[PDB]
């Protein structure tokens, strides 16, 4: 297993995300929301909420264990190493891509941050912000997609609408939502089983 920095993905990125149209960009969606959907087949959190903000970045929310929030190696926390080694994979493939991209992870007591900006580069450490509940967990993740990568960055409100709704089927008593800041349009999915 050969692992590569960010870099790589930022010079070939239709290698991991097919293309860089409209295709490629939503793909950055279904990794991230692919995430969250994972952590709730294993059964944590009963909900997944999508925010298309109004800066065009755009915003996954679970309600599952949270991220894991210590360390690795040499005093790096494991979520920069989620975010930043390509294992060529989601997470650090969409940091690649992503002009900025934040996470936060809420658990214990505790809401913690990291912030990266220009393909991945970590301008902030995994920082506290916050406390919650104890019983409170999940992960939160927000990124803005390159311009300089894509030919377009316009996220689609029907293309998400319809994997979500898809996914949802799919998942089963977990809601899925999908909420649009610039048009205000807002949808919600749920099959009971
Ligand atoms: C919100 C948008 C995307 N949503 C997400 O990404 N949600 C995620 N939720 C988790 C939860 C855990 C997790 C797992 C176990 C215990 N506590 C938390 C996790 O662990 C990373 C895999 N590790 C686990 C430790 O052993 C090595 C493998 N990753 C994610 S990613």
């Amino acid at each position: 297993q050969v692992l590569e920095g960010l870099d790589a993905v930022r010079k070939r990125p239709g290698m991991y995300i097919g293309s860089t149209d409209g295709a490629g960009l939503h793909h950055l969606v279904w990794e991230i929301v692919d995430n969250a959907v994972d952590e709730a087949l294993s059964g944590f959190g009963d909900r997944i909420d999508v925010t298309i903000n109004k800066d065009g970045s755009l915003t996954v929310q679970d309600h599952g264990r949270g991220m894991p929030t210590g360390m690795h190696a040499m005093g790096i926390p494991t979520v920069e190493v989620i975010f930043t080694i390509l294992h060529a994979v989601g997470s650090s493939v969409v940091n690649a891509l992503s002009s900025w991209l934040e996470v936060e992870i809420t658990r214990d007591g505790a809401v913690y941050k990291q912030r990266f900006e220009n393909g991945g580069k970590p301008v902030t450490t995994l920082k506290k912000i916050g406390t919650a509940l104890k019983s409170k967990t999940g992960t939160k993740v927000t990124f803005m997609p390159d311009a300089t990568i894509f030919s377009t960055t316009d996220f689609k409100y029907n293309t998400i609408s319809e994997r979500l709704n898809e996914s949802a089927f799919l998942l089963k008593n977990v809601t899925l939502s999908l909420t649009d800041k610039r048009t205000d349009e807002a949808i919600e999915f749920h099959y009971e089983n």
